[PDB]
């Protein structure tokens, strides 16, 4: 189960509620001096904290990025 | 930047370097990268490979420049 980020998808999600996960994705981005790319992996870890900046079970911050199409389906 | 050159590695004493050896295998497993030379791992992999050798994370991160397995930029 790899956890890719879609984040062209996330660009086009109203930002009060991408918001957090705009800017955990534009650091990770950062870190590793890469902003080029279509799509972005992230360590299971990561989702464990979003769900703590999302107020949401790690199972159902997946259902919500996965219906902005921002996670695919095989995220489960 | 913690860099390990993978293939001095392959060629240190395994009294001292077997266990460093197979940490960075798994993490080559885990990658499904199984063909570089040389191999960067986590700050974090550092103090964890510290406890396998019992020893300072700054006392390794000495002992494994002067094995030449890290760059000096690491220190
Ligand atoms: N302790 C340790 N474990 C390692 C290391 N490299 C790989 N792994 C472990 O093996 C899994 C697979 O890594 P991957 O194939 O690159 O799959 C990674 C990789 O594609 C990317 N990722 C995570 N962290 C980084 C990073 O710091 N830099 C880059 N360029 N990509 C990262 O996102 C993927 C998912 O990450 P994870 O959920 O953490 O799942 C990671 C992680 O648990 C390492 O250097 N140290
Ligand atoms: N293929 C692969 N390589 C890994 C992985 N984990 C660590 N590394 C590699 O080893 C470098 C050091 O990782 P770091 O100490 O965690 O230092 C990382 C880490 O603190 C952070 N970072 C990069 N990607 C991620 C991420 O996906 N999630 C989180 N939470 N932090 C990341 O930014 C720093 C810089 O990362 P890099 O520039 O890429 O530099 C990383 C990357 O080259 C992995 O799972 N897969
Ligand atoms: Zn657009
Ligand atoms: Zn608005």
């Amino acid at each position: 189960p790899k956890l890719v980020l879609d984040l062209e998808r996330l660009a086009h999600v109203p930002q009060e509620k991408a918001g957090p996960l705009q800017r955990y994705a534009a650091t990770i981005q950062s870190q590793r001096g890469a902003y080029n790319g279509k799509v972005l992996s992230i360590r299971q870890d990561d989702l464990r904290t979003l769900a703590v900046i999302y107020d949401q079970s790690p199972s159902v911050l997946t259902e919500q990025l996965i219906s902005w199409g921002v996670l695919d389906a095989d995220a489960r």
